[PDB]
């Protein structure tokens, strides 16, 4: 009904039991993600570079090989930058494009532009090659479950899944209102002015975004994710509960509840990131960015060598469980 944009306010998860939690933990592979999804992305890939094209092709190819009915769209646009007009390309991967509601996971796939120093190149391992690879691994690990979302004569889902890989999150020169968030600013405005579902008189694609889960700066040891917003606080609590359950079942590695990732801790300030253009239009956001930022932030040391594989593996399991429970799969 025309209250369908309010359904997100009443939506509850379908909780997984212990057996299912073990199955999900066993179904993801950090080493396969590392070799097949993460390492091809550990390249210079600022917007418009050859590496940006190679990264986009890799992301699309890894989604395209899956059995689930992903619809891939490239959102290419022109923007002014400190280096003049440039082209950018957001990547969107949607299951059930005409379903009214989607849970949305997102990160940025560009890497910040820097000069090279003594044969060193910035590859943004935490920022955000690892979030990209986590999203690809979730699509792979959950592929057989997500296949059941596919629209047939028997069933068409109200609620499905979408992935967004933003281009141009980073400033080209100096972080500023004109030099930042190129892809997310563009895509939020575009979705805000696109009727959804097709044929709708008065609702946009933005109204169908149940929840935007934004991964950024993930892969360093001991991350702490604050609970940022009152309208996603209850979903933050579900992340806490999932971390705690997986912990008690012995399904996490190198993990203590004293140093857990999702603490009883909120953050009143603003973190400027790709969620802001969505947040400012009323989309609920779960912002999975650590506070403080990793010490390697925007340095040449944000590389593969300094990633913490167990932390990523643990967060893969938590995120996959969260997504299945949200979608009732
Ligand atoms: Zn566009
Ligand atoms: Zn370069
Ligand atoms: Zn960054
Ligand atoms: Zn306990
Ligand atoms: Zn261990």
């Amino acid at each position: 009904g025309p209250a369908w944009p309010e359904e997100k306010n009443y939506h509850q998860p379908a909780i997984l039991n212990s057996s299912a939690l073990r199955q999900i933990a066993e179904g993801t592979s950090i080493s396969e993600m590392w070799q097949n999804d993460l390492q091809p992305l550990l390249i210079e890939r600022y917007p418009g570079s050859p590496g940006s094209y190679a990264a986009r092709q890799h992301i699309m190819q890894r989604i395209q090989r899956l059995q689930a009915d992903w619809v891939l769209e490239i959102d290419t646009f022109l923007s002014q930058t400190p280096y003049g007009y440039r082209s950018f390309s957001n990547i969107i991967s949607t299951l059930n494009p005409t379903a009214k509601r989607h849970l949305v996971l997102a990160c940025h796939y560009d890497s910040k532009y820097f000069s090279h120093w003594n044969n060193r190149v910035f590859v943004g391992a935490t920022d955000s090659a690892v979030p990209c690879a986590m999203m690809l691994e979730l699509a792979r690990a959950l592929d057989k479950k997500l296949l059941s979302l596919k629209t047939v004569s028997d069933s068409k889902p109200d609620l499905s899944l979408q992935l967004i890989f933003f281009d141009g999150e980073e400033a080209f020169l100096h972080w500023s209102p004109q030099d930042s968030l190129y892809g997310s600013r563009h895509l939020a405005a575009k979705m805000a002015s696109t009727p959804h579902p097709p044929g709708a008189r008065g609702t946009s694609q933005l109204h169908g975004m149940d929840l935007l889960v934004l991964l950024d700066l993930i892969g360093a040891p001991n991350p702490t994710f604050p609970n940022f917003f009152p309208n996603s606080a209850r979903w933050f609590e579900r992340l806490q509960a999932i971390e705690h359950e997986l912990h008690e079942l012995g399904l996490l590695k190198d993990h203590s509840l004293e140093g857990r990732y999702f603490q009883n801790y909120s953050y009143g300030g603003v973190i400027q990131d790709d969620h802001i253009p969505f947040l400012r239009r009323g989309v609920p956001v779960l912002h999975l960015i650590p506070s403080p930022f990793p010490e390697v932030w925007h340095t040449m040391d944000d590389n593969e060598e300094n990633l913490d594989e167990s932390t990523i593996d643990n967060l893969n399991k938590i995120l996959q469980v969260f997504v299945l429970e949200y979608l009732h799969l």
